[PDB]
């Protein structure tokens, strides 16, 4: 599934993962840290939603 940043561009693919930042692709979103953010403007999980 894919996650739209309400606050940047950015798009997390759980396909993708997030790797520069140490997080392999194919990580669920429910799998993520408590501490990740995204990787472009720094925005917690609480600022992410699902989209197709
Ligand atoms: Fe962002
Ligand atoms: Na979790
Ligand atoms: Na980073």
């Amino acid at each position: 599934a894919k996650l739209s940043c309400k606050i940047c561009g950015y798009i997390y693919d759980e396909d993708e993962g997030d790797p520069d930042n140490g997080i392999s692709p194919g990580t669920k979103f429910e799998d993520l840290p408590d501490d990740w953010v995204c990787p472009l403007c720094g925005s917690p999980k609480s600022e992410f939603e699902r989209i197709e």
